[PDB]
């Protein structure tokens, strides 16, 4: 199957999962909105009111589309939506990871000029080490983020929900980044347990600190007897692996009548212009258009 | 590569990972203990003092082996150990999952007579739904656990760290199972945030409850506007899939001289008896014995 | 793709092709009939009024389904229907042909007890040789037909459109079988050209006969200088190949929630009973139910 | 197996089939002609007396070769020959079809500069639609033909037996192309049934016309109730697919002694020059020369 | 390609090679003998005058066939024949070697009841160790030989040229087995160099012995400073591997007309009985009979 | 498995085999020498005292490494060493043989500018034919050798043990090349049997010559009745095959921490510079460094 969308499911999955793209009429909130034309890129499904259509509800004049995503690994309730992580894609071309050189799927593609790809396991370790070592980048408008692991300019991650890959515990810490940075510069420490967000002052010599629990100063986990995790000691990129890890009018004949059909951007919905055919079909699957292709890969970029 | 050991790495991975088996002399705590014979089953590496050897440390009389495991996905500090999840194995035979029928690896194998296998994704959902729906089984000696999804007798999970697969947040809740069961039977509710373990009494009609945060009574997550996760509504097993999902003097010739060599249980260390050969080798890999085979698959059962 | 239906397209294909199954309301002849339950076997789509549903047309009280098939290799007009050849199936199990031992697809499966399979190339040659050698079997109710090539009892082909595989020219001759058999028993000959269906009497010695054209008596094609086609000289079956060429409560877990779902006969439409899920899905494809699965493989037997 | 020759078998196959190339002495018509050198291209086997050899018949002085082809799918009588369709080749390089983009075999290769390839299914539909829509090209010397589907100059098909792919019925119509074009320009209609080649005049308003049967004016098949086949409504080529669908002293060492041997054009017969070896062998198969290689692929171009 | 015959090429190959089977008229020694029927087993090509045919030579009355084999890896002179090693076969079924458990080809199949197979590398080492350790079995009629490595009864190798696998040097020693056994029982030693077959008496204490060169007593190679080859120290068979290493009216339809044809023993030459077909073909290859199939696999057992 | 070393095993194998690279302290001859850094090319293991390390023997001051190779196909005694054939390599890139065009492994790579590769079967035949036809090249310093089969300049083989591929018998003859060339230029003949190296004078007309055995003058094997081996009659290279048969700061991330690690020449031993990791690993295998990688592929060039 072809998945062009990945979401962060906060529960029950608590991880990145293939998602289902859905539409509804923005005015009556019903699944009765038939699109004039399908979405062809992320902006079409992320920016309010980008796209128009016809509501088939009885007395609804609604004309605007409202998109949302759902985790596909299990049943979901009506409003159990998840956030789309648009940087994450199926690794069709089998691009190697910039860090581990393995071919993995799905992958995260940075918005740097080179479009470097990183597997999720490596992105996770990247975020965790930068968080622990206080190496996130402050952006006054966005907040705290990270660029491409290669340190390319103009690659700061903008959709901050990608940091959900940190994990529940670490993500909460990340949400407190600004506050903790303050506490630290005064020589203080922040209790890591979520409920108790209490500030604490210990002596700069001691590494063990206690609160209303027992935790380690440098590592911020439960106090330990010797040394913190080897990964948390204290960013160089293999020149070859980084080159290998780059992410790099189109028509196709109608599957039924073979007349050339023009593709609209990344949109997978094809409409045959031939008046005796008029086949509506999926660019990827070659079959007639249907709800599965819509949910799984309405567009791909 | 062949991994016979899986551990729960609490950080930085925060998930199940292939582990490395290590030995040290129990008396001097140094990696100088040469085993008289290798471990051949889980009891040999889990039960204190099961196995004997020779310490090569200067003045150490130590003769007993002490085993421990480490996450292999990243560097680890000297005492960064992880707990072995002995129910989890590589799915070599490509057994289907009892629940989803997919072939996955690694898998968890229950200790029921049928040895049913379940993929980790499904085991995770199983634990999460049973936790939320308060369907764990109390065992006075062990604590709270779950049997095989098929409900087979004598299949209660004994090594409770397998529930780490719940996730950090859910695992903490699970650790409070006995306490919360008390609070619930009095009609009370337990605050879900880890720091604030505060008991709370609301009216039995209301679903929204507030504490020193805003959460949902039935779901125990942040309060939501409509209905809880579809998976948390309120155990039948597909008869075919369950049958498909079952887990079912041995010698081999020396790779060098071809004399038959007897295998000792699940131990992968083979010792050729032929006096002009004496090859020490790996049952699985066919190469001479070395530290990689020891760490990755010293034994397999 | 999975095709469970094959039709004879009379034009433009003039051959056996994968077909599309369609439904309409029998009373208003519109594609507005939603089936109460899908077809599960050939009788459900071949026998009038077998199945019931709901017409969604404005003022239509229609409740009965009317099925028809269309060639799928090209656009078709509204009423360009083709006849289903229900003996013909995809060779999923890779059964060898009873005659040539090759694995081919699709294949024709005879209705003999052994369910012998024959590839279409071989079925074609079988029909052509039996036609030329006057070895069709008369059945007073049906007309003229052929049994299994192995000569098994109760294997007479009933849906005579399977003989369309003869080809346009030969099929016309076959349609004249009774008449020609009469002409032949009087020592006469029938002109083979379709327009001129003229009876002709020549001398029993001559093989060349002329009509209002020039054709051969024994072969019924254009007169030739020497001997008829080697295949038309004048039925033994390889015992091994014939054995090899035999065609030999089921549930499956919901792809979304994994509850076991019961299959209804050969019907591919699955309906999850789990009230928080209710997934409608394809037994074969594992995806949610849609128009493609309906057209291509609504049922398979 | 490697087939370099395809023929049209008029019966019993009534379709394109792999053919067998044969030679005989042109003077005694016996299979006793040993070629001085083998054919190396189509002209060598198509043009009378191109090639010389030695007849091994008793008192025959014959020195000239006469080539002919036979269908290989079944036994053939002595003079059951079939016409070679030299445009048709095995698709070894897996070139995509110019129309459907599928990789098929065998394929027809047009004689345009680009050497566009078209699968037989698509060539068939091309001929049928052009025939029905009266879009064949008149060439006073040849007769009626079609160029490359891309409309490339100097691509008119010259060997008209390639139109046999039309089918028996349609081919007869095609043979009447000039006559029917006359009848049509006077506003008349030609009866389609082969025997009755009768001209008919109906009123220009009516579409139904009757003859000494009932047929449709526009479609020329049996009269129908609504609309003609969707393919027969009334030539644009996908620029990408057309580029993809292009068809684009050589020595090889002796398989036995490894001395380099020069290939003669497309001829597969290799003769080792090494005096202690003298191996005669097949360029393609690497085995010694034999009757199978001769029949199946004496040459390939 | 399919090779049913293996020979020992004494030069230039000096090893086991696929061989070519040839026939000639026994009386005129010319390759003009056409077999009445082909060989169907080893006895047919090994035992004089087993098979009859027709000589096509001018005035030769010869009727008896004389078979011989030639190495196929290079050109051979007219009488450059090699000895057939009939125990050696292509390992089509991928039987494991009784000693090394590897799947190799070709293999030697012992004539024990179990038909144990051994790869050539292992057979070679078996012969070499038994030779050096003086463990060949004396058979007064045959000479010196070895049975199956498993020590099965009635498995003594009869065609002694299989010991050519020893190698040129070791084979010469083997040819002197009886003589050397005599020299050894008197406490003497035989010089190993082929030219100098001189008997020598040294003192039973010394291991170094000199002749008209310097060699080792126990090893019979050039004198060495320490210990003989580890393999030459001084027969147990892995029960599983030995079981794994066992070697375990037939008709087929004519490739052209599909009439069942009876196979004659191991003979690959098939003759269709159908009078309008009469195809002569190869059981294995499915193509018409030719010189390549004859040379490579005229029969297989 | 990856083998970078091939040796000539003189017994029991008597052929080219994958070898094991070993090290010892040059002063105490014990396997206690730990290399400061591993070998990175042939010169490091072939030239005395190239490399330094630390002896771990009690009172040994030894600091120099001494390398040697052993046949790996069977047990070897302590000093059973074999000669490394450094021209021979695993054919990883699947280069075709310059002579037979087949892809074989291992292959011999000549030291010509083009680095032509030749499979061992072909190299063997090359040496045998040149030996028999007296076409070896004299080099006053080296002795007698052969260049690249293509006759490229500066390609003379320097390590003469590569001629061991001749075989035991032929190799002895080759060792007598200078002497025999003398005997031949006087019109004399050398007896081929190893023990009897006797010079012999026959009449220049006769081909049969007898000694203290019966052998052929031209062929130097046992006298034969007709013509010598077809290969021994009396060097042209296929231009295409010869082009096809050419043999054509590097870092890699640490498998554990992913920091880029610099490779040292052909050495496979990698040492991670990251102070919290320090993984020692194999470039090829990606696993931690061990005795198997050392023996099989310590370096590769
Ligand atoms: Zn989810
Ligand atoms: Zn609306
Ligand atoms: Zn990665
Ligand atoms: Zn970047
Ligand atoms: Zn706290
Ligand atoms: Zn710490
Ligand atoms: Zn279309
Ligand atoms: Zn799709
Ligand atoms: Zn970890
Ligand atoms: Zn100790
Ligand atoms: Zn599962
Ligand atoms: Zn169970
Ligand atoms: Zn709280
Ligand atoms: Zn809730
Ligand atoms: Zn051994
Ligand atoms: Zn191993
Ligand atoms: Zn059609
Ligand atoms: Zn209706
Ligand atoms: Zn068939
Ligand atoms: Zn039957
Ligand atoms: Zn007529
Ligand atoms: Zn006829
Ligand atoms: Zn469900
Ligand atoms: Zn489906
Ligand atoms: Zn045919
Ligand atoms: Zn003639
Ligand atoms: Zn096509
Ligand atoms: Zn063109
Ligand atoms: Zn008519
Ligand atoms: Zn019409
Ligand atoms: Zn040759
Ligand atoms: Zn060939
Ligand atoms: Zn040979
Ligand atoms: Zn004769
Ligand atoms: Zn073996
Ligand atoms: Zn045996
Ligand atoms: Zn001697
Ligand atoms: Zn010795
Ligand atoms: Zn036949
Ligand atoms: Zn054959
Ligand atoms: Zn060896
Ligand atoms: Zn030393
Ligand atoms: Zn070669
Ligand atoms: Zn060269
Ligand atoms: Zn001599
Ligand atoms: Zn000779
Ligand atoms: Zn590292
Ligand atoms: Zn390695």
């Amino acid at each position: 199957i072809y998945n062009s969308f990945y979401v962060y499911c906060k529960g029950p999955c608590q991880r990145v999962q293939p998602g289902k793209l859905r539409v509804q009429c923005s005015t009556c909130r019903q699944a009765t909105l038939t699109l004039t034309q399908g979405p062809s890129c992320w902006d079409d499904v992320l920016i309010p009111n980008r796209m128009s259509g016809e509501c088939q509800s009885p007395h609804c004049p609604g004309t605007s589309a409202e998109f949302f995503f759902k985790c596909g690994a299990h049943p979901t309730s009506d409003k159990e939506t998840s956030v789309a992580l648009h940087l994450i894609a199926t690794n069709s071309r089998n691009i190697t990871c910039i860090t581990c050189t393995d071919v993995r799927s799905p992958v995260l593609v940075f918005q740097c000029n080179s479009r470097h790809v990183i597997c999720l396991d490596c992105f996770h370790l990247y975020c965790v080490t930068r968080l622990n070592d206080r190496q996130f980048v402050h952006d006054p408008q966005l907040g705290y983020s990270l660029p491409c692991v290669a340190g390319c300019p103009n690659s700061l991650i903008k959709e901050l929900h990608h940091f959900r890959i940190l994990g529940e515990e670490q993500y909460n810490r990340y949400q407190q980044y600004g506050a903790e940075e303050c506490v630290l510069q005064m020589g203080g420490v922040l209790c890591p347990r979520p409920g108790c967000g209490a500030g604490l002052l210990p002596e700069p010599d001691q590494r063990k600190v206690t609160c209303e629990f027992a935790f380690c100063r440098e590592c911020k986990e439960a106090y330990h007897e010797g040394e913190c995790s080897a990964v948390f000691e204290a960013y160089r990129v293999d020149e070859r692996a980084a080159e290998q890890a780059r992410w790099e009018k189109t028509t196709k004949p109608c599957p039924r009548c073979h007349v050339p059909v023009e593709k609209n951007g990344g949109c997978m919905h094809m409409k045959c212009p031939q008046p005796q055919c008029r086949l509506e079909w999926c660019w990827n699957c070659g079959c007639e258009w249907n709800r599965v292709c819509m949910g799984d890969h309405w567009f791909d970029v």
